[PDB]
DNA sequence: AAACATGTTTATAAACATGTTT
DNA sequence: AAACATGTTTATAAACATGTTT
């Protein structure tokens, strides 16, 4: 199984979240002492990338879903069927039906397979702010929930970005939790009240 | 062409169905069957005259709310791929209803209207029997995500000759869930209202 | 392959059966002719009637083999359970070995046995004719663990098969019975008549 | 020798036990109801800090006159079985066994063929009250083969480095299948 | 024999978890 | 959001099966 360590690496590379707009019905939130990221199916999620120094020449930034229980690790993680074949959302997506993980607003951006793992992870080149801006946003989109029967099962998982030489090298990796519900805001005050 | 009819139809052999926390529970005042996924399930036909000679019972299920008429009802595709209840079984993955326990039993798509359904050739009941037994098994929980979605659905039962045309027929809703008992109590207390 | 259970009265007309079940409530052991089952205490002797049209060959014997009722257990040899093969309770001097279900009393060439290769146990006995005037032979058969026994037969029905052989280990005639050893045999066969 | 006492004897440092479903206390009854191998939490007491090497051992023993004689362990059948014996520091015939404690040592005497389980005394964590230590019965009182459903007292005795008792408490242990319904039982049963 | 004892199974019912509807 | 809906998981109680005691 793929590593899950914090390694902020020669570009302490951060991955964050701004503002999660506790306005009750919030598409999307993040607590920030869970580290865990609270996202409703497919609603598009803005992630906050920041350098300390630039990266190499064609760096590269990966999405990876993994689950968190130690029992499960072992399996791929991917749309359960139901939403792998469905209608609603595979429209026509440049993505193939089964990744969890899918990119918004960039082209560039590439999915994949490998064929020894045959783990499943979305691509992206890493590209540094514009004039005035500290970071660079990733817009992301989360395909089942966290609760899909045939799939995530109401199994925990989390996502594992890292940042990339154009040829694989791990220069730096951040990991959070991650639960793709129906209502972020009620889910997340509920885990706030466990303790 | 229209979506096939749901308005019970007695016919010329006075063609009638009824049933007698178990697996099933059915609410004669809402004409409502509650019943869990792929348990069997127990049906009694009566008729007053012997119907004609290749006479067959088909079963079909349509969505209830105009909404959703228009639509096959089937299977969801993880039931449909799963290797559960699809292992030795005559019946394609994808039909929502079956029969078990009569080898003559034949599913059937329509080549136009792509609709599902199963058929049982007709046949009177046991000597000193009343009614004559179909064994139905529903095949997806009617909230199945992909499938049913939770929308209702009606079970078209229909007597037949053996060319199609149709002598009798009866309806009624189904709701395939995980607590018959639970669920249709929460109905019969929903109108205590 | 796991041992032939098939009825076969064979060449001498071989069958095994036995004589009043005297109910009384208490009896130490009771046999059913519609289930063609026997029910007997542990340990309690059980008498058994064989009987013959012609008199079997030479060194013609008895042999009496438990084997699972179910095919899913089938594959398993019966033997004691932990508990009673180590205990020292019925073990005390007796001649046969610890771990057999089945015993024989009465009998000192009763010899009990091992398959070197299936590992199975049975006890076989010389066959002898009746007594002047009696029309069977008689077999004392002693079954040393309940069936309930955990660790053991763990619940799971077996059979019993009685089979004639020659000398050397043809089969000459074969019956069956399955075999319910508890301690109620008077309520437990009632209760399995009431059940149908 | 004799067969080991039974007496409640608080000793020079108070010595007392006591219990806070998976086990039930009866109190009235001073009498464990408790599932197999699941974990027993019991809560030793003192009023003054014991010697040096200070211990608590648990010894099993039967109950009625009958038995007492008798050393009381595992049955076969759980002796020999692979179930809770794979990695276990504790004998697969003791009944009595410590969870959470790489201290606990099990000892047989030697002439009395005994078996226990010692545990080094400690005092309880800074702003409780109670030494807490958790205890497994591996049988159940009705295993054939072993207890064969006679009833067995567990003995709890402080003691010295070298094994002179400082303090006894007993209660009686029935490791069941359904600690609620029998413990209600034995309940109705004496309301009679 | 009748009543009890005692480990396993079966049945019922709440309590959960989490998506949808009012 | 507040309420509901609806499959699962936990907790409880009966019922069983079967050996012992009275
Ligand atoms: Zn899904
Ligand atoms: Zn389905
Ligand atoms: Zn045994
Ligand atoms: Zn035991």
């Amino acid at each position: 199984s793929p590593s899950n360590t914090d390694y902020p690496g020669p570009h302490s590379f951060d991955v964050s979240f701004q503002q999660s707009s506790t306005a009750k019905s919030a598409t999307w939130t993040y607590s920030t002492e869970l580290k865990k990221l609270y996202c409703q199916i497919a609603k598009t999620c803005p992630i906050q990338i920041k350098v300390m120094t630039p990266p190499p020449q064609g760096a590269v930034i990966r999405a990876m879903p993994v689950y968190k229980k130690a029992e499960h690790v072992t399996e791929v993680v991917k749309r359960c069927p139901n939403h792998e074949l469905s209608r609603e959302f595979n429209e026509g997506q440049i993505a193939p039906p089964s990744h969890l993980i899918r990119v918004e607003g960039n082209s560039h951006a590439q999915y994949v397979e490998d064929p020894i793992t045959g783990r499943q992870s979305v691509l992206v080149p890493y590209e540094p702010p514009q004039v005035g801006t500290e970071f660079t946003t990733v817009l992301y989109n989360f395909m089942c929930n966290s609760s899909c029967v045939g799939g995530m099962n109401r199994r925990p998982i989390l996502i594992i970005v890292t940042l990339e030489t154009r040829d694989g090298q791990v220069l730096g990796r951040r990991c959070f939790e991650a639960r793709i519900c129906a209502c972020p805001g009620r889910d997340r005050k509920a885990d706030e009240d466990s303790i």
